[PDB]
DNA sequence: CTAGCCTTGACC
DNA sequence: GGTCAAGGCTAG
């Protein structure tokens, strides 16, 4: 599906395990690289949508975890390119 | 911090 | 050599 299943918006690709849009993308690899911490100021349970994904990064990355990004796609030697192991995973929901 | 566009590079 | 998901860069 062309949705983002963290916010809704127009997915770009693969990103750490599933279909994601460029801006969960680098929200996730940011956070996952320097190892952020963030708070939730309300009840830890915030709508993320297109228009309110800026506001809680709490609930946005507790979201991502959810819907299944993956902390191993991020690398700790921050290599670029190539191919992951998840590289076969993708095989198989372009089957599905 | 955000998020769009850019560059890399192992796998095929 | 091409793909395409990693990481990198930088206005705003
Ligand atoms: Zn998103
Ligand atoms: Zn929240």
């Amino acid at each position: 599906e062309e949705l983002c299943p963290v916010c809704g918006d127009k997915v770009s690709g693969y990103h750490y395990g599933l279909l994601t849009c460029e801006s969960c993308k680098g929200f996730f690899k940011r956070t996952v690289q320097n190892n952020k911490r963030y708070t939730c100021i309300e009840n830890q349970n915030c709508q993320i949508d297109k228009t309110q994904r800026k506001r809680c990064p709490y609930c946005r990355f507790q979201k991502c975890l959810s819907v299944g990004m993956k902390l191993e796609a991020v690398r700790a030697d921050r290599m670029r390119g190539g191919r992951n192991k998840f590289g076969p995973m993708y095989k198989r929901d372009r089957a599905l």
